[PDB]
């Protein structure tokens, strides 16, 4: 067979955060309120990130109760981990059970599950608690993705398709669950990278579906999962850490990161198209994870890229902010529902091939090569 | 094709402490040669252990600057991240490195990279420095499988089963690195299992080359991996968790644990089995995670195995401890050089079919059915 993506789903906390009001809401939850300078650069810094609102499980009442967390560098892990590994898994929940019920097949039948998610680690981990909250078989096969980044939305396809094409009648569950709570944190003069992921970052999970023999009769594709590569940029060592830390999850980022990826990707898209004959970068369908706005920026116009062909992976960003790993899963789902209600001839905006762009830490770009399904 | 072992080699760190010692040692370190009885139980602990020796990174010069470490709950994972991280990546690649040159074949085959471990979570992680420190291509495909603890030295042969099973040529190179930089601790009243890992936990690393196309001409086959299962065990939640806190990796094991997995084995074994034709349990070879001695006591019990069937398992856990994932890996390549020496028939002790288990959180139950090798 041929992994076929069959089922999509999302879920976000209730909690959303305007990203117009979030300056004057986090330097003041941070006791941060001398920091005009930095506060100032904050705002720029979310104008021009270009999301509108973020999804976060972290309340004002829960950063109350844990100072810790609001202090740039506190002793804050445990408190984290108390918060973070409850809700990566019950979010988790919410959007693969509407993943399992969009399929409608018995959950019996889920042979593989991909659990990811930088959110926390835990033993047993998210797979297991997923395994459990959900009723899957014990002898459910799990891989368990942890603290991979921003790009692990594309490994985990790049796993599921090999999973569900070496074993005949498979079929994958695929979880990504993501939050804010190990990287927030009050801001430091000394450390402006920071103040990037507490502008960026946001929670979000997102759940699907992949089979490599589909059943007509039952079962609806989406999108096939054509190739998937990885590869590390030239020069780029360093330029993205995440470190796990008695005060949490601590960020830090170079500022040549989009120039990197912006320099690179085409090497990446001649790699993976040229087998297919395929070199206008504006005749396939993408899907770009779009928490680093100017990467996406500096890709589009380094590549040629049309003005829209970004608009599903910015419609994302601006709606949910940067949800890590779950961001490209989001954007599938985004347009194939757009897709659907416009009468497009494809899932794919029309077009029959496609790329989804996963970024993070190596660098790393996970590039996937996808073809849409007609209407 | 079919998934095939090519190579397999190991590493562990110079330093090393010997068990009949290591009681006074160890509450000598930690302060706590006041607690008498405790110490007389973690003696009877290390004698029931049947470890002959461990290897340890950790060293009493570096525990004498880390008295965070020497304390039951000391505040201390950033002392244990900045010693693990780099340990992790550097047995990993001493192990790597003999087991490329075993194989043969140049670096730049290697298309797959599987890293495995336990021992901390980074951003970009382990598998990223091995393959900066190995000159692996910037496109190797890498997985990285961290956390899962003693169960995942069979994950990663399940994963690299499918990975080299659906793509044509491929070449996996697999690492397992594991250390007690997380887990070492004081020893308190209350806390009898974490005493249990004071005992147990070692040092180690190994490393294979897969693939699923061997060429006869240039590479030599060790055992084929026909199949892969992993199960959860019923009932048994909670029995064994592991957290990441501030205080490093805190274990935590229930007393019922080697029942478990004996009363449960046999589910296991005619799952495996039964599209082979095989039900006699002294006729496959045997490759145990041995990491918990009680576990295997009651397995060869309940199963009826002769006294030897587990000697390989057993040798490794006496020569090297509980070195988590490692320890099946170290049990092949125990058993492919003494079958070697000894004149046996086949790789797998002079038989065909055998067997390997790993076992961790969940409970979690790992089996990998294996062919062996005729001389």
């Amino acid at each position: 067979g041929l992994a076929t993506i069959l089922a999509i789903s999302t879920a976000t906390p209730p909690n959303c955060v305007i990203q117009a009001d979030y300056p004057d809401y986090y330097f003041k939850i941070t006791n941060s309120e001398h920091m005009t300078e930095l506060k100032e650069k904050f705002r720029r810094l979310c104008e021009k990130s270009m999301i509108r609102k973020r999804h976060m499980c972290l309340t004002e009442e829960i950063l109350k109760a844990n100072p810790n967390m609001c202090l740039h560098m506190g002793t804050s892990l445990n408190a984290r981990q108390d918060i973070s590994l409850v809700e990566v898994p019950k979010l988790g929940k919410e959007a693969a059970t509407k993943a399992i019920k969009e399929w409608g097949q018995p959950k019996s039948k889920i042979t593989h599950l991909i659990f990811c998610t930088s959110a926390g680690v835990d033993m047993p981990g998210a797979d297991y608690q997923l395994t459990r909250l959900l009723g899957l078989s014990p002898e459910v096969k799990r891989m368990m993705i942890y603290q991979q980044g921003c790009y692990a939305g594309a490994t985990v396809l790049r796993l599921a398709k090999d999973l569900t094409e070496n074993n005949k009648g498979s079929r994958v569950l695929i979880v990504c669950s993501e939050n804010t709570v190990p990287t927030f944190r009050g801001p430091s003069d000394t450390h402006i990278d920071s103040l990037v992921g507490q502008a960026l970052f946001a929670d979000g999970a997102a759940a699907l579906i992949v089979g490599a023999d589909p059943d007509a009769s039952i079962e609806r594709p989406l999108y096939h999962i054509v190739s998937a590569s990885q590869t590390l940029l030239p020069d780029s060592d360093g330029a993205i850490e995440g470190h796990i830390r008695e005060a949490g999850l601590t960020v830090h980022l170079k500022k040549d990161v989009p120039a990197f990826f912006s320099a690179n990707i085409e090497k990446s898209l001649v790699d993976a198209f040229t087998p297919i004959g395929i070199s206008d970068w504006n005749s396939i369908f993408w899907i770009a994870h779009p928490g680093g706005p100017a990467i996406l920026d500096q890709v589009e116009e380094k590549l040629g890229l049309r003005k829209d062909k970004l608009k599903a992976s910015r419609h994302v960003m601006s709606e949910f902010g940067n949800m890590s790993s779950a961001c490209v899963l989001f954007i599938l789902d985004e347009m194939r529902k757009t897709c659907l209600e416009e009468g497009k001839a494809t899932t794919g905006e029309g077009l029959d091939w496609g790329v989804l762009f996963g970024f993070g830490p190596g660098l790393t770009v996970e590039t996937v090569v996808l073809r849409s399904v007609p209407i």
